[PDB]
């Protein structure tokens, strides 16, 4: 290594980091609104195919048991990932999906 | 595309890959009996219009000249899409309409 | 058309085709013998005309003289349809009238 | 609306809109001929009934006097909407009812 | 997938769900009341054809023979499916046809 | 930017540009049979409803009257968007839809 | 949800939402005609029996005993449901049955 | 940092900041007439349902009370979100859904 | 080379080979999980598009039809670069998508 | 310059000129690899964009309208500088990316 | 210092002042191509992150709050050294980055 | 030694000690600016690694994990020899290098 | 030689060895700890180019590849003159580089 | 002179002339690998600022542009004075620096 | 003095002025050759020094800041005695070192 | 001793007593300049060898460990004979070396 070489990447070094590089902003609040309404959605459809196979208003168990991609308790479907429950309460006749305080209730008639 | 842009999007398609999303449940045979129900329903009717026309106890072959959206043949009135034949039996007395294994078997007087 | 819609008329059409429908119970032979009771009390008053105008035992032809709403032909009057023939025979001193297999046969004195 | 909603009611609509549905047969001619009958009877009762008026044969004024459910005018009884004009004429001693088109002349002694 | 594609449907997601989307309203007690019309109808046309069959005041047996689309056990005819029990009781002289709740008692002369 | 840096970023991107991802199939052909029978379902419903109003065998401008979500023209009911022109012709007594090559003809008695 | 499986339900919701839908056109002032008709034929045939049961020109109360499916009061015949009212007049010799602004007047003899 | 290290960055960075990087297109327009046609799609459902309940032309507030996912204030159904107005005048008969700028007129009859 | 020229060169190579320097953290397995998830999207998305085709409960081999930028072989759709195996079992009823250990197993109705 | 201070110049030569100094890799291949797969994978994005933009299968000149950092000619996209020649043919429907050797190619339905 | 040390420094500085010695090449010029891209880099991504946090076309100051290592003054992101100045204009619908000379425009949609 | 020669070796150091000499320029302060901008350098990498790693904002011990060339003590990253800590907190979210003096502080999202 | 001479040599003798002359200080040591850091930063860079190369984590052998001026013996690059051990082990995940006594150890994942 | 003072000439001639003085040691040999040294210390530093002038592998021309202190000529920059030839052979991919039998072959990717 | 000390001094002086006695040969251009070959040696480190301290290529007064061991005027450096006027030319970009008559042109990038 | 020898030394001692003779020109100032300059060479390379131990601007002490023949106290190295007082003074930046008037002050960064 000679004198003059390092001079030229004290030169270059100055340029090459004096750059705009982006940040992480963080958007989970931005997708967990925007998946709170693609689950919603889906609670729509579910419960309108639902209605087709029980031929009247169905139960909150029939219509947790047309969505996928998540697990289901009691009253209760859960995403794969522990998220997203879309509870209902049928004494109330209210879904209500949340994925992380982002939420989304929806109220149709459950027995 | 820089290194940080590609991390935000790991964390936005796990979000976005994590909602319920609803199956195509089969719901035919739900509507076999919806069809063979409201095909009954109009059997009823040309027959009860067969019965002014022929001043009497109607022919087969007259109760299916009043049902639309379907040919006949012999004597089993088919719709216009091969389903519900509507076949009867004069020396029984019955008609019995079956769209694709759900049936409705209707007895009138017929010669 | 919503999927919620058809649910409904689901629900609806198997309501409306469950219910009790009358059939067409052939009372012909009933009214026949209505019709030739009918028949056989003017064929008793053309009788007792006949016999007025006759100042007699009136004959065969004097008899079918007085009814109306039907054509004779030689000693058989038929009614406007071609049914009820009040058939006599002046030899063996008796009407008979017969619509269609039930009958009624009356003695009277005719030559 | 999901994707998935909408395949579903393709499939329900295709059964749904694939039933026997009667058509409106028109049967004016086989109650006017009914009309046309019923009206005949009522001829003849109401000519029985002046005749006991009358002692005598009745005028055709009389005869109509006697029937309900419609006017008359000069000489024909017509029903209460315009069809079934019972027309006379005294001199060819006939009466004929006629709905429309389907027609019963029947011939009483009338002055 | 690259980060604009999520942004545009995060975009898409919030307007396509954000829509009116109608519920299930449980009609069945509005059509019970219409089927129970229905079959009263049906029960007073049956009545007056076991009138002519009977030539007087029919037996309770002789009405329920004439009505179609369900079957009978002693003095009770009951739809296809098990509902609509149009029940008489021949000493009260009177009929009472019942879907599911809605009712509607008839009273004709039987023996 | 380091070296290190664009390292990551190229065998981050070699992985996530490996992906399933679906296509746009053109699904318009299912969805002109779905809108071709939904149409045609409403063409025997107005025509139901046009022989109530006219009491007969209604004509084909009163059977475009009861129809909403597009205008008529003549005899010629187009959709709000143009497409599923439902033509007549009186003559040969019978409506035929056309969404946009699927299509569907059925026969009433139109005058 | 991927983008290309919401423009693809942007392209069929197009599709479906564009069809020939049927709206209700009231005719209960059709069938209030029809009801009023089917009413009158039961009070000229009530009548006939009253004649047969009084030997003689029947009072309006012994006309309003045969007639069934509606209660009386004093002299005004109404069916179950609040409509249809058969009000006579024995002085003026003429019933007049009314369901709805559609009526029917009929004149026969009453003391 | 040695100088060859920059001189093979300087190159990296030359070719992967010289790729295709697609763009946010404005989609909301397009969305806006899918939302309007979807939110009509379930206006056409609801008010065949309020035909049901209502046994009759139904009112604008009955038309309201079926769809869900959004509130009401006096005659305008709004989606959740501020969007989607749903107005009708029953005076003048006919809905109109408008998203955001992209609209949709039905009309049905209201009072 | 002067003595004074080499003293400074070993107090700059001294500083300058005194820094922090990133190493080579393989972030396979995280961009693996996105992968596999981004795939999934794309598995349900193309499902969603085979019942679109099907009008049914599509075929394994219909549902790889749709997804592009890899081949398939038999019943198990690979990318372009031999991973992400989404291989399914229709007897089962059940995909699974796998990319490099991080994998991701989704159940829909297959046949 | 005095003897003594060129003999341990001598000295320090031989040590500072005996060290590791790493050469020039072309790495162009690599980041042109890299290249079209983020160049890929922004094609994939601009067609999903193309297509809610056309709501159907749209034209190569809607896709290249899309991508940004880089211009068009006639129906085939390069980058700013000129390489990356994602070229398409629409009646073969594919686009082909080629940053300079190492290509990519991938196919979309394109009309 | 003897005659014969002195003769011997003068053969010796003769050959120890005859070698190659690399001279300063500006290398401004090239690093500033690299630093105008690699800004470039950021601007983009920076973009795509304000369209999540925007969930629509970005303002110009939201772009350049996501870039970092320089501070911004009105609608211009300078670097922290006075240099590189990132300026837009949203009505020209464009961000153009020069760090001192070579510089690099990129055509996004801003508002 | 004869005089002669040391006469000459008096004119000859006359002129060998008359010539230029450089002298030691102290040029620590210019390294270490270039050390602190390298080390800068590193810190972004780290902190873009970090992100992958962590799939969100990533804590300040994930940051000095993946730079090496120097040792960590509770949250201030030192090189090898004592001097460059990169001392963040989390709290401020900033980082700060300092080599000896000359400093660079950068502000990314740590927590 | 005249005695004066050599008397005027005596002196001049005195005075020319009578000075200061430096000796030679051995600065190997610290010419080594300057070889083993400019080593040390090319076997940093011979890494980051052989992770561009390998696009992974490179092994041992791919890293002395790049390097220049001394050769290879299965893992461990020394100088032309043999000195500057690189010596690694990819069990421990470390270099460590030593010219002669001064040493100077980096750890990078290496397998 | 007299003959005492040449006497003590002699005592002293035989001291002065009784002495060690050194002999010209030839030490081109040493020097000129001090040469060879210090040249190729330059002609790796050349490469290395001609690598960032040429963007890639330089051409062998390029590198002999940047060393000062002696013309080029074809291929080969030979000092002021006629001496170490740094001869390369771009086929072969290595420069040869020779002073003068001391020679040091260094092996760089040129074209 | 006696005669025979005389005799033997003149025998004495024969021989001792009989010896070789070197002469003054001029050898200032030797070491002029000698000097500007260490003073240029200089020059070059000097040079070295000032594109360190000026990050760039450096004034003509800013490498003649670094030497010593002589005075500057304007643009030329001349030693502590009158000779050696290292002079140079920033528009020409070369220095010129001249002792007296011997001299050293080298050319390095002045501005 | 005779006449004529003392004749003939008279004549002897006339020549051998008229003779060039050269006299003791005292040249210790010319001594003492070639000195000093002599003691001026060692000091600039004692202070070179000093920068290299000290790795840095070297003390004075450190500076008067290199030179020999003659000791040191305090801050004046005197040569072993009492003259050459090499006296520095770090604050000044300057030693001066002074035989015994003739003198030569030289300037070098000292602390």
């Amino acid at each position: 290594f000679t004198l003059i070489e390092l001079a030229i990447v004290i030169v270059i070094i100055g340029i090459l980091v004096a750059i705009a590089v982006p940040r992480f902003v963080d958007l989970t609040d931005q997708a967990n609104q925007a998946n709170v309404d693609a689950t919603a959605a889906a609670v729509r459809s579910a419960y309108a195919i639902a209605t087709v196979q029980a031929k009247g208003i169905p139960t909150c168990d029939q219509v947790f048991a047309n969505p996928e991609g998540g697990s289901t308790s009691g009253s209760t479907w859960t995403s794969s990932d522990n998220s997203t429950t879309v509870s209902c309460n049928a004494s109330a006749d209210t879904f209500t999906i949340s994925r992380g305080g982002k939420t989304r209730t929806l109220n149709l008639t459950v027995n």
